[PDB]
């Protein structure tokens, strides 16, 4: 009964033979602190003792990082905001963006950037937090947030981390869905929705970690859907498929939040690791185009297929277990059918974050969300899609209203004043966001003990047996697609022995070690490139990324270039007008309020210009194949389909050439490449070497099926319905189909 009680600023008082936190200090015990009420009867004694601007502070949720004093070389120490945020913004919402690893030898503090800490440092700023957030009037405690963190960098598999100090590294979303549809074939001979004990044994490893330094929340998971290949975030997208979505995050749910939901029905207890902030709904998926509503020419989200209602499946599954928060996305819905609504009606053409219809109407009255909406970071001012010539003001008062209850990105509690003060906001609507964003930290726990031990953390962060956990996911993740059966047998696994050629991100002594002579194909563009004829086998890790870093919307080279052709992108406005540059036939910088101007300001800044979050030149976004990626402006293929292709001739038989391709997006593998004439291709989701030779080498063998279907045409990347998974609607149909994968057989 008594829970485990910590203060380190307000003190302990005792009631009927137990403890309590003295969180107000009036020296007697109100409700809000009584952990023996429900927690209904907490939140209203907290809520009414609070002041308006206190109340309003808890719908901010920013960037708190942890820092270093140069003065004394201490880690993890708090930033210079930190002060401001906590006492005089009343915030308690912080997301937390440090790398946590071991510092490379010789590293300082610079004073400047974003410190790598330890994961003692960590726990050690996030129980600072926590201190200082105890020495307030009312004494709420903070929750951190923070983006995934046990996923590998398919581009950085050089420093993987196999060490403690750091997450355990895992494959990709992916990968991670590979794995289980794989267990799943292996075990039954079925791929459709995944063995979920390979996502439970992730989402445990996951929990214990986050837990351990005190980060209980998480922006994420994507419970968004892969099916349109062009979208550039498919990147952290588990899969195409809405049934295998909602089982993982059904999945996810259960195991970082818990099984004991609440009497609100949120899986919400003090043993809840981390609480998600499930994003972006109701699905971000199916973006016109590909284009992605960071930026004006992406504004749309269309459904072809009709599917609408598949793509917040998996967020229906996760409200179900009792997901803890939601964030919208900034896309807009084309002529969608209003669910629940009546005939011919359709959700209004503003960004999923402002509708009423969507965040209100879907989220709360349709499906079940009894928890409190998260915005998205850094739309508000610059993307309130539907809302161009509105106020920002305007803006995040549609966003509140529509049933956002924490903004993003702000940090500064007079705009919530501000705003209530000019009557475009209830404080009915506020006292409602307080209560729902109070509630996980009552039934969190964090008002007994908000603090971690952090000796316990650097025990805990890459432990051996959570890496293992990730090394285990890693090598069941690897997808193999094409294994040709030779004169002396298939490709894979490789012989014992013999002078193998890399290109590509490769550990050589790592490859070595398993025996081979190793000639390394990887020079500086100055020195030349030793042959690989001769080899018996070339082994070739490759990707495309994009360089659209260049991209400016109003420049008549690029953005407003006819010769880059038009937007084909409709939407129709409120008033039955056109969106600026979305009327089927503009240029692609159009849309871009630095050309339309629209809004209250007269001389405004480009928002999409360096295409900083990514995604490809838009006139450029459809080319996912590997020939036009080598050609094209923003696309670069990874190392470049010319030195491949010199590679694999100056090799007697292709069938020697092995390709570990990471399918960021789902590239195709053209004719026109040649690549396919490889003797083995595999799909890699981020793994170390050791895992991908343990696979090659036959020491274990490859299970992964593919959570999503390749093409092998352009054409069929034009065609497909944004909306719908697979290829099987268009003329070329896929390459390889979701779920398919090889394995070895002796
Ligand atoms: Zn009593
Ligand atoms: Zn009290
Ligand atoms: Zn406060
Ligand atoms: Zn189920
Ligand atoms: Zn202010
Ligand atoms: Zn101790
Ligand atoms: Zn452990
Ligand atoms: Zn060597
Ligand atoms: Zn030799
Ligand atoms: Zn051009
Ligand atoms: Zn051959
Ligand atoms: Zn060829
Ligand atoms: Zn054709
Ligand atoms: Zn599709």
């Amino acid at each position: 009964e008594q829970p485990e009680l910590e203060a380190r600023v307000k003190e302990i008082i005792e009631v009927d033979g137990y403890q309590f936190r003295d969180l107000n200090d009036n020296g007697e015990l109100d409700p809000y602190e009584d952990w023996r009420l429900p927690t209904p009867e907490r939140v209203a004694d907290l809520v009414g003792q609070m002041s308006l601007v206190e109340k309003s502070g808890l719908m901010l949720i920013n960037t708190l990082n942890a820092a270093c004093d140069p003065q004394t070389g201490e880690f993890g120490v708090l930033p210079a905001q930190a002060d401001n945020y906590i006492n005089t913004q009343h915030m308690h919402r912080f997301v937390f963006r440090n790398v946590v690893d071991v510092r490379a030898e010789g590293v300082e503090c610079t004073g400047t950037g974003t410190p790598v800490v330890s994961p003692a440092e960590a726990a050690t700023f996030t129980n600072a937090v926590q201190e200082m957030s105890e020495a307030t009037r009312l004494g709420i405690p903070s929750l951190f947030k923070s983006n995934a963190r046990n996923h590998i960098d398919p581009d950085a598999r050089v420093g993987i981390n196999e060490a403690a100090g750091a997450f355990s590294a895992f494959p990709k979303e992916a990968g991670i869905a590979a794995a289980a549809l794989g267990e799943q074939a292996r075990r039954t001979g079925e791929a459709t929705t995944g063995d979920m004990s390979v996502v439970a044994d992730f989402a445990d490893v996951m929990g214990e970690e986050w837990a351990s330094i005190g980060l209980r929340g998480m922006y994420g998971y994507m419970a968004d859907l892969s099916t349109e290949p062009r979208w550039y975030r498919t990147h952290e997208t588990f899969t195409e498929d809405a049934y295998l979505a909602a089982e993982i995050m059904e999945t996810l749910v259960q195991t970082l939040q818990g099984e004991e939901l609440t009497d609100n029905g949120l899986a919400l207890s003090p043993q809840t690791r981390v609480a998600l902030t499930l994003k972006h709904f109701p699905g971000g998926g199916p973006q016109e185009l590909g284009l992605d509503p960071h930026y004006a020419f992406g504004k749309a989200q269309v459904y072809p297929a009709g599917r609408f209602e598949e793509h917040f499946l998996p967020f229906q599954a996760a409200i179900d277990a009792g997901v803890s928060s939601i964030m919208p996305y900034y896309g807009v819905p084309v002529d969608v059918p209003v669910v629940g609504g009546e005939p011919g009606e359709t959700y209004p053409h503003t960004g999923f974050a402002f509708s009423d219809s969507i965040v209100n109407g879907l989220l709360r009255d349709q499906l079940g969300f009894t928890g409190y909406v998260n915005s998205n970071t850094g739309i508000i001012n610059d993307r309130a899609w539907g809302l161009e010539g509105n106020t920002v003001p305007e803006r995040v008062a549609a966003a509140i209203n529509g049933g956002t209850d924490t903004l993003s990105g702000f940090s500064d509690v007079s705009v919530i004043t501000d705003l209530y003060e000019a009557d475009l906001i209830s404080e009915e609507r506020i006292d409602l966001a307080a209560e729902r964003l109070l509630e996980p930290l009552f039934d969190m726990g964090l008002f007994e003990n908000p603090y971690v031990d952090p000796d316990v953390a650097t025990a805990t962060v890459g432990a051996d047996d959570h890496r293992a956990v990730g090394l285990d996911l890693q090598r069941k993740s690897l997808v193999l697609l094409q294994n040709e059966e030779t004169d002396e047998g298939p490709v894979l696994p490789l012989k014992e022995g013999g002078d193998v050629y890399i290109l590509g991100d490769f550990t050589e002594e790592t490859v070595e070690s398993y025996g081979y002579e190793v000639t390394n194909g990887n020079v500086a563009e100055g020195e030349e490139r030793p042959s690989a004829a001769g080899s018996d086998y070339v082994l070739i890790s490759m990707t495309a990324k994009t360089n659209a870093g260049d991209y400016v919307s109003d420049d008549p080279s690029l953005g407003l270039n006819p010769d880059h052709g038009t937007n084909p992108s409709v939407i129709i406005g409120d008033d039955g007008e056109p969106l600026p540059g979305l009327d089927g036939q503009s240029l692609w910088g159009a849309a871009d309020v630095c050309v339309h101007k629209e809004g209250h300001e007269e001389n405004p800044s480009c928002t999409d210009n360096r295409l900083r979050f990514g995604g490809a030149y838009p006139w450029e976004s459809s080319i996912l194949d590997f020939t036009g990626m080598e050609a094209a402006e923003s696309w670069e293929v990874v190392p470049s389909l010319e030195t491949i292709q010199e590679v694999m001739a100056e090799v007697e038989d292709p069938s020697k050439v092995i390709l570990h391709v990471y399918f960021r997006q789902p590239y195709v593998l053209d004719e026109e490449s040649g690549l396919r004439d490889a003797g083995a291709i595999l799909a890699g989701f981020g793994m170390t070497d050791t895992a991908l030779m343990d696979v090659l080498t036959g020491a274990y063998a490859p299970q992964g099926k593919l959570p999503f279907a390749l093409a092998g045409t352009r054409e069929a990347i034009i065609e497909q319905d944004s909306d719908r998974p697979g290829y099987d609607e268009t003329e070329d149909g896929a390459l390889y189909p979701f779920g398919y994968g090889l394995t070895y057989e002796d």
